[PDB]
């Protein structure tokens, strides 16, 4: 199977003050006369790590990473102010204008594909194409699969590491329970939950448990990660309507795009990506057998790499 290419550092970063608060991390990327490609990372609130560079051919690939508002190097970290889909959108051509780029493919996985979306949908005519995977439309039916009941009937016992903060009553809301936790003044009450609501994702990402999960234990990372997720989900993704995603996708349908999705991807169901696909004909679509949710699965990596190589020769 094909994996990632080799370590190699960016040959350019800063950070890009959006005028109303925020200063957002960037990094460039390969070679800076390569066809150029955009990674947005998943969460939200989830941030870029150097691996997410090795994802794309060194030498026909200019790739811009960057770290969305509050989360990994963009400051304020873990702020929750003017943070919405639709800002984000507008940063990602901030950064656009910023790289002088004029059209670009856009990667994104989990939330990243949700972003990815909303701002191709937005700006059509930026995207030359796509490559989407681990399909999450933020629709109800997906939050209440992964946060209500759904997960939790696969992974029982780690759903009830998730209810043990909470009384009878607010298990009937877990999400609106942990947001009043998340935004409390007590930052020990705001960590606690944290924590707990980080590593349950990060247990339930791949097929087969990793003691890499732990790392979403981690003060830093886990409060950003669960104040920036749980806020997302609590405003259902700033979205006008439930399905606003999949409705819009006639906008987009021009747009070459590669779709990979994991058979037993916990997170987000194979569903999200059959719907997806069935309004998106044109699209090309990647079930995934024996893969979970997450990037690194040997499957699902293998068709990433197949799929940026295939865009650029
Ligand atoms: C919705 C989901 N929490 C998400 O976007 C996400 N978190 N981590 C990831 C990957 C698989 C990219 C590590 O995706």
């Amino acid at each position: 199977l094909r994996g990632l290419y080799p370590p190699l550092a960016a040959y350019d970063s800063g950070w890009l003050d959006t005028g109303d608060g925020h200063r957002i991390y960037w990094e460039l990327s390969g070679n800076p006369n390569g066809k150029p490609a955009v990674f947005i990372h998943g969460g939200p609130g989830g941030g870029i790590s150097p691996h997410h560079r090795q994802l794309f051919d060194p030498e026909r690939y200019k790739v811009l990473l960057f770290d969305q508002r509050g989360c990994g190097r963009s400051r304020p970290h873990a702020s929750l102010d003017n943070n919405t889909t639709w800002h984000l959108v507008a940063d990602i051509e901030r950064l656009r204008e910023m790289a002088g780029v004029e059209q670009w493919l856009v990667f994104g996985g989990s939330w990243g594909s949700t972003l990815a979306l909303a701002y191709a949908q937005t700006h059509p005519e930026r995207v030359s194409e796509m490559v989407l995977r681990g399909i999450f439309t933020l629709r109800k039916q997906r939050l209440h699969w992964y946060y209500q009941d759904g997960a939790s009937r696969f992974f029982p016992e780690k759903w009830e590491r998730v209810l043990s903060i909470l009384s009878d009553d607010e298990r009937k809301d877990v999400i609106a329970a942990y947001r009043q936790r998340l935004t409390s003044a007590d930052p020990q009450v705001q960590l606690e939950a944290a924590k707990l609501w980080s590593v349950w994702e990060g247990e339930t990402v791949t097929l087969l448990p990793s003691r890499e999960s732990a790392s979403f234990g981690e003060d830093d990372f886990a409060l950003a990660f669960a104040r920036i997720e749980n806020h997302y989900f609590t405003h259902l993704g700033f979205l006008e309507s439930d399905d606003q995603l999949l409705r819009n996708v006639p906008l987009i349908r021009h747009i070459p795009a590669v779709i990979v999705h994991g058979r037993y991807d916990m997170a987000c169901q194979v569903q999200n990506a059959w719907d997806l696909a069935k309004a998106w004909p044109e699209a090309e679509l990647h079930i995934v057998e024996g893969a979970g949710h997450s990037y690194d699965e040997p499957g699902i990596l293998h068709q990433l790499m197949i799929a940026t190589d295939r865009f650029a020769g």
